[PDB]
């Protein structure tokens, strides 16, 4: 299909890298004595230029940048972020991949209007993994993310750093935030408002950059891949600019929840919205040349339904250098980690069906906005449940995300005989792609925190209208751990707070180090994430 967005001079701009995020301070957690990093993220409108000739894009991002700044949080240390809505429409932040407490996870109605803020308290207790934070405000999540509200966040671990993979953000450890958008003639974004099926977009970006280049060295590299698009799934492969139809093969080191048990040797990476895979690519043998990362056309090989455009088969270009400026000491081992799969159950799976009821995308025929029927499962905490995710349709694809949890992919059956379980789905994830006529079952231990959590399709057009539901992690009244105050995401105690706007830049009022400090220490005392120890 012919491109709508103006013509772009491609592979002409070097790959941008989002800066890391700095905490404002630390606060002493009175329970254990440890400290707590505290960030302050403002959400403001800003204007950015993509088409080097004319026109700027009207955005709204985390700190006035899309993608928002990146978080490298060492495991163990609890972290806390204040999100300050200085924008034009409500917001609700989700840190995709953290088993936070219900009121810190980005419940779609737990929202912050402009002229207010809200503090999120994150445990940072899980395994090394790559996470991202995005808006989750009800029914406007597509457009809030489309315009810039998303970013990186890495739960790191020095133990696995003792594997000497290509290390170091920005040089051997590079982020790949894939989006797919569309622009006006004048240069501005075209709104996702009014789309009821999918917004594919005809312009491909990495780190907010349409069709860019990166010069590299003939050595192993770590690439972190994230499909942050609204509706587009990707089918990625590498090919030498001179046999563009030949797939260069690579190694997939980690999925959404972290490393797989063994590097998945592959040559084509199926990746849908919100999925994360980490790839290492030996640029060893391609010295001198110029490798191109491409996107599988034909609606991702008949897995999906995406509309392809003139230039949505190209993602970006890699220029290998003539020589390594210093040799490749980095390494990729063959055993990677022990993966804590959940102790298998044998029970019959719970069934969730993802379709539309007339014009509305539903799960088992209910729409998120339907408060009565929104809750579709009660799972007592500590339960393991297999869940069967069913896309019976031929004209829609559905990457299904479940909050709090990390699950193992048990099975996929494709009505189109298209595929079975893929080799990089052997570890742990929190998002699975239901392709055309696909049914998947996943297994996950529902632990360790009670609370009311979301699950939904991560096609933001679908999610917004209205393919999203809720499950309740249940305990008995004798449980404890203060759970009585962390199960309701709308708990009036963790809600947003108005702020006098100029007191934010003066660090007065609620932002004085002591108010900042009293509040966090107040917060810490509740021992929120203590059930994980
Ligand atoms: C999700 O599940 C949680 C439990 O994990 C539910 O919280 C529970 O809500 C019930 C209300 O039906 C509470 O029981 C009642 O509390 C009142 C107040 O003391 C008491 O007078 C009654 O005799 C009865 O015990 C229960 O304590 C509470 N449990 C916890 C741990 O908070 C929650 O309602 C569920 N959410 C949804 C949306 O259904
Ligand atoms: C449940 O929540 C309370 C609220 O913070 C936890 O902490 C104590 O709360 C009392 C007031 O209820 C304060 O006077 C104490 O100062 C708090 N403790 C500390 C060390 O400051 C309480 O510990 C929590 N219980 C569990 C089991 O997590
Ligand atoms: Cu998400
Ligand atoms: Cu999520
Ligand atoms: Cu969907
Ligand atoms: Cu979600």
């Amino acid at each position: 299909v012919a491109q709508i967005s103006p013509q772009y001079p491609m592979f002409t701009v070097p790959l941008p890298i989002p800066p890391v995020k700095q905490p404002r301070l630390t606060v002493t957690n009175p329970v254990n004595g440890q400290e707590i990093w505290y960030y302050e993220v403002e959400i403001k409108p800003f204007t950015h230029q993509v088409y080097p000739d004319l026109g700027s894009a009207d955005l709204v991002g985390y700190d006035g940048m899309s993608p928002g700044p990146t978080f490298q949080v060492p495991r163990g240390v609890e972290t806390v972020v204040r999100f300050i809505n200085n924008a034009e429409a409500p917001n609700s932040v989700h840190l995709h991949g953290s088993f936070s407490r219900a009121a810190f996870d980005g419940w779609a109605e737990d929202i912050t209007e402009p002229g207010s803020f809200k503090d999120y308290y994150y445990p940072n207790r899980q395994s090394a993994r790559t996470l991202w934070y995005h808006d989750h405000a009800m029914h406007i999540t597509a457009e809030n993310a489309y315009r810039g509200q998303a970013g990186l966040y890495m739960l790191t671990d020095p133990a696995e750093d003792a594997l000497n993979l290509p290390s170091g953000y920005g040089e051997f450890d590079i982020p790949m935030i894939l989006t797919s958008k569309q622009y006006t003639a004048n240069g501005n974004l075209v709104t996702t408002n009014g789309e009821l099926n999918s917004f594919w977009g005809d312009v491909i970006h990495v780190n907010g950059q349409p069709w860019p280049f990166k010069n590299v060295e003939p050595r192993k590299y770590r690439f972190r891949f994230l499909d942050a698009a609204v509706s587009r799934s990707f089918g990625l492969y590498f090919a030498d600019t001179d046999a563009i139809d030949t797939r260069l093969p690579f190694k997939v080191i980690a999925s959404d929840s972290g490393l797989l048990e063994h590097p998945a040797d592959t040559s084509l990476l199926y990746i849908s919205m919100a999925e994360r895979y980490e790839v290492v690519f030996d640029f060893s043998d391609y010295a001198g040349k110029t490798i191109e990362l491409r996107n599988l056309g034909g609606s991702i090989g008949g897995i999906g339904t995406d509309t392809d455009y003139d230039n949505t088969d190209k993602v970006m270009r890699f220029v290998v250098a003539d020589d390594t400026t210093q040799p490749d000491t980095s390494v990729v081992p063959a055993n990677l980690r022990d993966v804590p799969f959940p102790s298998p159950t044998t029970n019959t799976p719970r069934q969730f069906r993802f379709g539309r009821t007339g014009p509305t995308w539903t799960i088992n025929g209910v729409a998120f906005a339907d408060v009565q029927n929104r809750l579709l499962a009660n799972v007592p905490v500590g339960t393991v449940e297999r869940w069967e995710l069913i896309n019976a349709g031929n004209g829609w694809t559905h990457p299904i995300h479940i909050h709090l949890v990390d699950f193992k992919v048990i099975s996929r059956t494709s009505g189109n005989n298209a595929r079975t379980v893929m080799p990089y789905e052997s570890g742990l994830k929190d998002v699975v792609w239901l392709g055309r006529r696909e049914t998947v079952v996943v297994e996950a231990h529902y632990a360790p925190f009670p609370g009311v959590y979301m699950f939904h399709c991560h096609n933001l057009i679908h999610e917004d209208h209205d393919m999203m539901a809720a499950f309740n992690a249940t305990v008995l009244p004798d449980y404890g751990y203060n759970a009585t105050v962390f199960v309701d995401p709308m708990e009036e105690l963790w809600q947003a707070r108005p702020y006098e706007l100029g007191e934010f830049q003066a660090q007065s009022g609620q932002f004085s180090v002591q108010a900042v400090t009293e509040r966090i220490q107040t917060m810490a005392e509740y021992r929120p994430y203590a059930a994980a120890d």
